[PDB]
């Protein structure tokens, strides 16, 4: 259960009405990886994973249309059955 890294693409600096789309990375074996908001506490679940090699799987998770409301510190978080993860180091969304 190492920690999870979180990385953003084309970055985290993001115009208005664009989109950004996150990377959580973590072991294989991950089932969920959460996309979590620290401040407004809002999550995102999703068990679409693929494997990035053989000791890395990864998730994405697109945000459309982004706008004052989407910045902020975002984290990642992964169930790997049974427990789950420590959180990853944040990540800040600046919206232009």
């Amino acid at each position: 259960l190492p920690r999870p890294s979180i990385s953003a693409e084309p970055g985290t600096v993001i115009p208005l009405g664009s989109h950004v789309t996150f990377v959580c990375r973590g072991p294989v074996g991950v089932q969920t990886f959460r996309l979590e908001r620290e401040s407004r506490s809002t999550y995102n679940d999703t068990e679409d994973v693929s494997q990035a090699s053989p000791s890395e799987s990864e998730a994405r998770f697109r945000i459309d249309s982004v706008s004052e409301g989407n910045a902020g510190p975002y984290r990642c978080i992964y169930y790997k059955p049974p427990k789950w993860s420590e959180q990853s180091d944040y990540l800040e969304l600046l919206v232009k």
